[PDB]
């Protein structure tokens, strides 16, 4: 169950932390010379599912597909079907995740989790529906629907680990999807929609105003409880954030690392963290979004990101260029020498 | 000549420019979504050496090692045979930079540049003196030789790429060499010693006064004039820092990109460009360095490192983490889909 799931999501594992930063501090340098590396690998070393140390073994991006009912309020320059068309693009290698992942010896697994077209050959098929409902006017949908796609998504995560994949990255796609991002950002930080609406996919700036006013009446439409992420994401997020969240979920209850990507990703995480507190160890950055709410975002999870690289693609392309950074602190660690 | 050297180093290519930005523009993703990845492949495309496009073929990082007289003047907390061991431990692939490297698929070339100790067996013999002249009572070296070991090292990095190497790094070592570097911060920005002296390795607080005395009175004493970066790296500078120097313009003369690494990087670029402008194109910056001074010479680089790990171990060691960045953007321009 969902409730038990949460209940058994691991502590970090003290001993082997105290451990690594050991080890650290006997290598071939000045102590804290190697900044966030050393961090980052004590952090690796105590995710009970590396096993007490840092390593990296296989690698997944997962990508989560939706539509979104709030598309009809234009909010999105980009035509609905380019979701449909983007997924099926990335079952044949030729996105940017893919690109990035494949320098990573990473896999990408794309989930649709309800993208508004006939459901595409090869996508691992998780659809809740044929988009969510418009935020606008109304839930994106209800509860137990959120609830079966966590717990859904949770496990199929949990389940490549079972299979060698010791990092995750998360990543998203669907056309209108920062719109139900900033709504929740809104929610859970307590910031107005004006500080966290941004251009998204190059929306023209004219149309900014719109999209603020959009965000401002799906929150008081829906009214989210900004102390339930369930009922946040419910109302005001969209199935590819629940999607996300779910990875996060399932990665932390694993006792494994996850990558998060852009703006939509940290969205999803203070999802997560609102859920389960005990999902925060396990969350990485990778870089900086490019997106208006991107830094109260990352104030609010207590994140700074490793890649300064003014990326707003997403769909996890930012996550996985961030991969080769975790597996050298692993290389620190395992390979350096000693001062002794 | 020298002379000959700086004069023919070439101009970017705005044609393969101009042809890279198109060929970007129309890939899978909205137009300007991968950033600075999309600038820096542009960047490379602009790069004589290699040939139109973006790409990495074989990678090296140089490491200048050498001794400073400076050490006597107590701004320095680590012994100063510790040069000479952790030069032969990089010989045996055990310090930070090595595995990084390794991690890039890079190779190391660990080069004495002037040792204070007996030459080490299997390092790269261009050592201009035992150690360098004390900065704080007069010069680090004469005119001739800074503008012998320009020579020497450009020369040797470009026969590099004579060799498959298409993208340097660059870092030193060498104990007390954060002071010339803050000395040489200074006077080419016109900064206040106080704003650009850092703690290097790990040197107490209590030491600091000291350190912001002898940089001000290595000036005062030496009246480098910023006009001339000869001029400044003889007398102010250090052996390491003119042989990063020589990387660079080595790298400029064979049209092919160089990373920079921390602080002591910064300071040799200020150099390097004040030298020959037309240096600039070709450096790469990798990481924000934690040094005090990092801010302000990055400033007067007009650079926005990529990487921000806290990081200040030197010895090429953000350059070689960096690399994988490079390599990412020259996969995203070849490997990515189209929109059309
Ligand atoms: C070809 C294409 C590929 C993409 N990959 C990610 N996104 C990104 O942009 C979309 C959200 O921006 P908005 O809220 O402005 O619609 C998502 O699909 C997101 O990951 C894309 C967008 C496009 C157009
Ligand atoms: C074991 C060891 C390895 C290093 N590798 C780089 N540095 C770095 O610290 C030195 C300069 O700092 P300062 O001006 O405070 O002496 C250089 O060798 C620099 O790259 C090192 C320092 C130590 C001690
Ligand atoms: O940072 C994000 O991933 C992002 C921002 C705008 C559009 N698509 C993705
Ligand atoms: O940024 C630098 O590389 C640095 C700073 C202090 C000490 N050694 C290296």
């Amino acid at each position: 169950t969902l409730h038990a799931l949460l209940r058994d999501i691991p502590a970090p594992d003290a001993e082997a932390m105290a451990r690594a930063q050991q080890h650290i501090d006997g290598l071939l340098k000045p102590p804290g010379s190697l900044g966030r590396l050393e961090t980052l690998a004590v952090q690796l070393a105590g995710m009970p599912g590396l096993n007490g140390t840092p390593q990296v073994g296989e690698k997944a991006v997962l990508v989560m597909c939706a539509d979104h009912g709030v598309w009809d309020e234009g909010v999105a320059v980009s035509p609905k079907i380019v979701t449909a068309i983007q997924a099926a693009n990335m079952t044949r290698g030729t996105t940017g995740v893919c690109v990035l992942a494949a320098q990573a010896g990473a896999k990408v697994h794309v989930i649709d989790v309800g993208i508004d077209a006939e459901p595409i050959p090869g996508v691992v098929n998780m659809r809740v529906a044929r988009g969510c409902g418009n935020i606008a006017v109304g839930p994106a949908m209800s509860r137990l629907q959120a609830e079966a796609l966590l717990l859904e998504v949770s496990r199929y995560t949990c389940d490549l680990a079972q299979r060698g994949v010791t990092l995750f990255g998360v990543g998203e796609l669907g056309m209108a999807n920062t719109t139900p991002a900033a709504a929740m950002v809104s929610v859970f930080t307590g910031s107005d929609a004006k500080e966290v609406v941004g251009i998204g996919a190059n929306l023209p700036p004219s149309r900014i105003d719109n999209k603020v006013d959009v965000v401002r009446r799906a929150i008081a439409i829906n009214q989210p409880n900004p102390r339930d992420g369930i009922d946040v994401l419910s109302k005001v997020g969209g199935f590819d954030l629940v999607g996300m969240t779910g990875v996060m979920l399932g990665a932390a209850r694993c006792g494994l690392p996850v990558l998060l990507d852009g703006f939509l990703s940290y969205s999803a995480a203070l999802a997560a963290c609102q859920i389960a507190p005990a999902v925060r160890p396990y969350l990485i950055p990778s870089h900086f979004s490019a997106e208006k709410g991107a830094r109260i975002a990352l104030a609010h999870l207590s994140m700074e990101p490793y890649l300064h690289m003014a990326m707003r693609l997403g769909a996890g392309s930012g996550a996985a260029l961030a991969m080769p950074i975790v597996e050298a602190a692993c290389a620190m660690f395992h390979n350096m020498g000693e001062l002794a």
